[PDB]
């Protein structure tokens, strides 16, 4: 399949990433792959576990399966939802432990833009 290399800050604006061109009815996967930034430097997400948060335009939450936590790296496999939305997308990434039985976040990115094309 195909990969879309970005790099996505918690503190500055994701407004000046490389344009992730997806297709959505792709016979092939589709992946994201994204190194965590904070102020400029790998963030480290150690005992957290990120989610791929695609945002509802005038809300779809996903476990992302493969990550680099020590490095500060990610890949997000583009799910059918994700590909939907023929045009201007907006996302964000969540990172989270559990405690209570759910879900907690510990911090995320800035919301970022990826385009997909049909």
């Amino acid at each position: 399949m195909t990969e879309h290399f970005i790099t996505l800050s918690t503190t500055e604006p994701n407004n000046n990433i490389g344009i992730v061109k997806l297709r959505h009815a792709d016979v092939n996967s589709q992946a994201i792959v994204a190194q965590i930034v904070e102020n400029g430097q790998p963030k480290n997400f150690e005992g957290l576990q990120p989610f791929f948060c695609l945002m509802a335009q005038e809300v779809s939450e996903e476990s992302v399966v493969s990550f680099d936590a020590k490095n500060g790296t990610l890949k997000y496999v583009a799910s059918d939802n994700a590909l939907q939305f023929v045009g201007r997308n907006e996302a964000y990434f969540s990172f989270r432990k559990q405690e209570g039985g759910r879900w907690i976040e510990q911090f995320s990115t800035r919301t970022f833009h990826y385009i997909v094309e049909k």
